[PDB]
């Protein structure tokens, strides 16, 4: 079996590997890189997702989210506070400020040291889930606007045509803005690109070993799992790696820069922060070994996890019988 201490694999495709998207997936797990949970996809040299950067301070940041936390320093929930509209660039000065801005710090060790110990005393302001792409059209590569869709994947794969469409978002952060431990919505991958500014500090569990995760999430906010039996839903519950240490939940870790893909598994918990100003884009994706994992998803059926209309029809497809506790937990 490839890759067996399940360790974030790092890849270097030439431009020639970087046409088939699919195609190199699919090389990618023949090497093991999904037992991590995370793999990290260096583009060709040649490669470019769009000209400049100098134009996109006009995006609106319609629902900026501050993150408030309550808890212990290495294990805390965050709830998050709308805040007004603001434009990338009233963001970008607001992360500069000296209220939000990166402290001095070593290296990517001491600051991460820094995060643990003083995330929660703080509340930065995330620009989340905001629908749009920065990838320029005539990028033919890796254009995280052009990739299949999960529903023709599920078409392809199952005969059964759906409704539902799959678009990429944009997030905008800053210092010590912060991801919950969480797995995608029905257990899709994920694709993430860093377009710009600071770097980005990831968390992931192995998938072979995810309910070792949510056994030590029950105990740590127990309060949560009365209430939800799939409660990571909510995507608000972190736990420092010192804590998953402590209680001998097998992770790893790894550091995104700008210019960089991460590639999150089925089944991969996965959380993180960031170092300082960025811009990333995310987006889900499917493959024909995803299918078993989204037949065997948990749901949030408490009503707190709310997603989008296309998450119906994967359930009413894959899940029919959880499809009307479901359902009722989305109206
Ligand atoms: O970048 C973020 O804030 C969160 N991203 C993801 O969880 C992802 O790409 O799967
Ligand atoms: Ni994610
Ligand atoms: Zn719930």
């Amino acid at each position: 079996a490839q890759n067996p201490n399940c360790n974030i694999m790092i890849f270097h495709p030439t431009k020639e590997e970087f046409n088939d998207f699919d195609k190199y997936i699919a090389y990618m797990e023949s090497q093991g890189a999904h037992r991590a949970g995370l793999a990290k996809i260096i583009p060709p040299k040649e490669w470019k997702a769009r000209e400049t950067y100098d134009n996109i301070s006009e995006i609106l940041i319609a629902t900026p989210l501050q993150q408030v936390a309550s808890g212990r320093a290495g294990v805390f929930t965050q709830y998050h506070k709308k805040k007004k509209a603001m434009t990338v660039g009233e963001y970008r000065h607001l992360a500069n400020s000296k209220k939000y801005q990166t402290p001095p710090h070593q290296n990517f060790e001491d600051l991460e040291r820094k995060y643990w110990k003083n995330r929660i005393y703080n509340s930065p302001i995330y620009g989340a889930d905001i629908s749009g792409s920065l990838f320029d059209e005539n990028t033919k590569q890796w254009n995280l606007g052009h990739l299949g869709t999960i529903q023709d994947l599920l078409e392809k794969e199952c005969g059964v045509v759906i409704e539902g469409v799959n678009t990429p978002y944009l997030y905008f952060g800053m210092w010590k803005t912060t991801f919950a431990w969480h797995t995608e919505d029905m257990d899709l991958y994920s694709i993430n690109y860093l377009h710009l500014g600071e770097p980005k500090t990831w968390y992931v569990v192995p998938p072979e070993h995810g309910q070792r995760l949510e056994r030590l999430a029950r105990e740590l906010f127990p309060g949560s799992s009365r209430g939800c039996g799939a409660f990571l839903r909510h995507k608000v519950a972190l736990i420092s790696p010192t804590v998953l240490k402590e209680n001998g939940i097998p992770f790893n870790r790894i550091t995104q820069e700008a210019g960089e893909f991460m590639v999150t598994f089925p089944y991969g918990y996965h959380a993180g922060f960031n170092h300082g100003f960025n811009c990333a884009e995310a987006i889900n994706f499917a493959t024909p070994r995803w299918i078993d994992y989204g037949k065997m998803a948990s749901q949030c059926s408490c009503g707190e996890a709310r997603v989008t209309f296309s998450m119906d029809a994967f359930v009413r497809i894959l899940q029919p019988e959880r499809y009307d506790l479901w359902k009722r937990g989305q109206d």
